[PDB]
DNA sequence: GTAGACTTGGAC
DNA sequence: GTCCAGTCTAC
């Protein structure tokens, strides 16, 4: 889940939640719960907290309590569902917080990657790990500027750049990908490598390629020119899209339309 | 920077 | 059976 699929959750997640109260909370796989270290303290203080509402800090959820504020993230596959305490619960469910009125907030992951830090509302965005997060893509924080004092002063390439959460805030895999061809640069290259004309028109499409995605609800998929799509025609010049590796990671791209 | 880990299931 | 899918830490 990248910031698209994230702000689709806050969006749904909200009118679920708002305004109900902690009972309980049950903890199945211990090394989730980041802050407090001890998973019983971090139990024993939601206790009767009621639920304030629910913002987004990049790829993080920010649940906004009495004191306190909840910071979760899914990374690669956590998932939250909203049901009857009375049922039961699905395969991979490692927290799960009671309210008053019978229902039940359930947290899933598969791969248990993700984390949960709780720290008092006044506390939250000065401590790990948001103190360090880089402006929110869709504000006027993110300008060309930004991008271009980070850019011209590193040798790595400009995916790794766009994928360091303290430059810019939300970006994954999926969107740097799709980004980077609209803008029709090459993953690959150094980032000090790019001109004051490529730098203005990559975070041009960075912002409408993330602006779309949370319009469509994230991934969209059907709008996407790269991504998973090696092997078949490019959309708009019918060459093969390409796939290899950068930044430690799978990176997808045309040969011709991005240079 | 391209790995090395954490950790589970689906594709081929 | 072997390869693929967001941070932290490290040869
Ligand atoms: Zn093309």
């Amino acid at each position: 889940p990248e910031l698209p699929e994230v702000e689709t959750i806050r969006r749904t997640l909200l009118p679920l939640i708002v305004g109900k109260t902690i009972e309980d909370v049950r903890i199945f796989w211990p090394n989730i719960i980041r802050h407090p270290r001890d998973s019983e303290a971090f139990a024993a203080r939601m206790i009767g907290q009621t639920v304030r509402g629910l913002e987004r800090r990049g790829k993080f959820l920010k649940f906004l309590l009495d004191r306190d504020a909840l910071i979760s993230h899914l990374r690669m596959e956590g998932r939250y569902a909203v049901a009857s305490a009375l049922e039961p619960l699905e395969p991979h469910t490692h927290v799960v917080f009671c309210f008053t009125d019978g229902s039940e907030l359930r947290y899933r992951d598969v791969r248990k990657f993700g984390t949960m830090h709780v720290y008092a509302k006044e506390e939250a965005d000065r401590r790990p790990p948001l103190a360090e997060l880089g402006p929110e893509p869709l504000s006027p924080a993110f300008s060309p500027a930004v991008l271009a004092e980070r850019a011209v002063k590193t040798k790595r390439s400009v995916k790794a750049l766009l994928l360091d959460q303290t430059v810019v805030a939300g970006f994954g895999n999926i969107y740097v990908d799709e980004s980077l061809f609209r803008a029709g640069i090459l993953p690959g290259r150094p980032a000090a490598s790019l001109s004051s004309k490529e730098i203005e028109r990559l975070h041009e499409e960075m912002v409408a390629t993330i602006g779309e995605a949370v319009m469509k609800g994230g991934s969209f998929q059907h709008h996407l020119y790269v991504y998973g799509r090696q092997g078949n025609p490019c959309k708009r010049c019918g060459t093969p899209i390409e796939k290899t590796v950068v930044a430690g990671r799978g990176t997808h791209y045309c040969p011709r339309c991005q240079r």
